[PDB]
């Protein structure tokens, strides 16, 4: 039973940098936009919540957002309206310990490996 990928589901697949298998959170799904503003995750502008970083949101401040505010537009990395077709936009939960999305781009479906349950 290989599951299809949804939303939240862990993700193992080779890093688009170095090739080196790597496991993030499927965020993005082909067609959405993807925003993070003040510290909330907006997809195709609809709000949801993120029960797992709760616990390590626990131990930042009043100050700092544990995930910068950004769009598909201000990455670098993607400079895209939308998750393009065949790709993921994925997140490491440590968000400020993690080389993802945000930073090596978008993810090609076909190199995932496995969702890891």
């Amino acid at each position: 039973s290989i599951k299809k990928p949804q939303r939240f589901d862990i993700i193992a697949f080779p890093s688009p940098r170095n090739g080196q298998r790597v496991a993030k959170r499927l965020i993005g799904l082909p067609g959405e936009t993807v925003e993070y503003r003040d510290d909330t995750l907006y997809i195709n502008g609809v709000s949801l919540s993120e029960d797992y970083l709760a616990s390590a949101k626990r131990n930042v401040s009043k100050n700092e957002n544990y995930t910068q505010d950004f769009t598909l537009e201000t990455l670098e990395a993607t400079q895209s309206l939308t998750v393009p077709e065949g790709m993921y936009f994925v997140l490491g939960d440590n968000r400020p310990r993690s080389d993802d999305s945000r930073y090596f781009g978008f993810v090609k479906q076909a190199s995932v490996e496995g969702v890891l349950t």
